[PDB]
């Protein structure tokens, strides 16, 4: 049972987020609700609170709130820089709050392919401004952790992890070093018959369980791949990450930026583009927000025999009610 102050604080937090988005040139896009699938292979629906009340059926593996953005992109044109409030449906009898849209999705959607890294850096800068605006995040140490879906897939190739086991492996690795989910628990879950990754493959993956500043991390990844076919296959990804880092320096991002090669949050959604998480940089880490580039999904689930204007999107999703209005 909340106090009136709790509701007022939630309102004020929402207004502050809206203000930060305004002052960065973004505009509001339709509010959306994600209705989860009822069977494993059944679709996930998204309801947009737009002119038509459009409902879109999404693939069975898109169970994460950021899927709402894909729905918007599938429904029609979207603004270049947009934010949209949303939630995931939970039954009222099971503690759902249907009139609280406690999540927000921020996305930059372009039609040109020439400045993808720049747009990703811009999204990171927006996240930097968000953390700067709130006492919960501005007084405690925070960090950004960057990776790339191509880098993760190449690591899986190097460690001889068979496909069809990589989704479960990415889901497990998305928990690494978060809320005391140490590498020992990661290994125990990866070797379990549910995931069934071999002991040698896990031992090889352990060589990528670290984070570092970009230059050192790039040399480390190269040295790990030296003498194998993956040394050359990785260059383009590393160059892209370097470009993102340089643009982030140009945009004067204050939060520290690490390269974490095993970054995996929502990798299925962001295949194959940059992945980034904004975390509380503490003894026990926790995730503040996550995002990445999801051109691949946009291209794959476009509305087939008709030619389409290729559209690129990078963005993040943040459970702002959980992180900013509960304290």
């Amino acid at each position: 049972l909340p106090t009136p102050d709790d509701l007022m604080r939630r309102f004020i937090v929402k207004d502050t987020l809206i203000t930060i988005f305004r002052r960065h040139g973004a505009v509001e896009a339709p509010t959306a609700t994600l209705y989860p699938k009822s069977s494993h292979y059944g679709p996930n629906a998204v309801h947009l609170l737009d002119r038509n009340g459009t409902v879109l059926q999404l693939p069975f593996d898109l169970v994460m709130g950021h899927a709402r953005s894909l729905a918007r992109i599938a429904s029609g044109p979207v603004p270049q820089r947009a934010y949209s409030f949303g939630n995931i449906f939970r039954d009222r009898q099971d503690g759902g709050q249907p009139d609280v849209y406690g999540e927000v999705d921020f996305d930059i959607v372009t039609t040109d392919a020439m400045d993808l890294a720049m747009k990703e850096a811009e999204v990171i800068k927006v996240l930097d401004e968000i953390i700067a605006a709130f006492p919960t995040t501005s007084s405690t140490p925070m960090c950004f952790q960057l990776g790339h879906s191509d880098l993760l897939q190449l690591i899986f190739d190097f460690c001889n992890v068979e496909h069809g086991a990589r989704q479960a492996a990415a889901e497990v690795l998305s928990k690494l070093n978060i809320r005391n989910f140490t590498w020992q628990k990661v290994r125990s879950e990866l070797r379990s018959p549910l995931v069934g990754i071999s002991a040698t493959s896990v031992d090889e993956l352990q060589r990528f369980d670290w984070r570092d500043t970009p230059t050192k991390a790039f040399t480390k990844i190269r040295n790990l791949f030296e003498g194998t076919e993956y040394y050359d296959k990785v260059s383009s990804t590393l160059a892209h990450l370097k470009e993102v880092y340089e643009y982030s320096k140009k945009f004067k991002v204050n939060t520290k930026i690490y390269i974490a090669p095993l970054s995996s949050i929502n990798e299925a959604f962001f295949r194959g583009g940059i992945l980034f998480s904004c975390l509380y940089d503490r003894k026990v880490m926790d995730v503040f927000a996550a995002g990445g580039r999801y051109d691949g999904l946009i291209k794959a689930h476009r509305p087939i025999g008709s030619r389409f204007e290729e559209r690129h999107a990078v963005g993040f999703s943040l459970n702002w009610e959980k992180q900013l209005a509960k304290p």
